[PDB]
């Protein structure tokens, strides 16, 4: 399943700045909170693939940026 970050201070979708590949987000996504094995940054955001539903991955059920 892929998914987009979120930042969890208010809920808003993560971004980021620069594209290609990063070290920030392939490891926050590799982290074993998550389980995700790829990842990088979709133009401005943080794209992830490797991750069951019980992650809160936005949209979120409890906040809506």
């Amino acid at each position: 399943k892929e998914g987009y970050l979120v930042k969890k201070s208010d809920g808003c979708k993560y971004d980021c700045f620069w594209l290609g590949k990063n070290e920030h987000c392939n490891t926050e996504c590799k982290a074993k909170n998550q389980g995700g094995s790829y990842g990088y940054c979709y133009a401005f955001a943080c794209w992830c693939e490797g991750l069951p539903e019980s992650t809160p991955t936005y949209p979120l059920p409890n906040k809506s940026c």
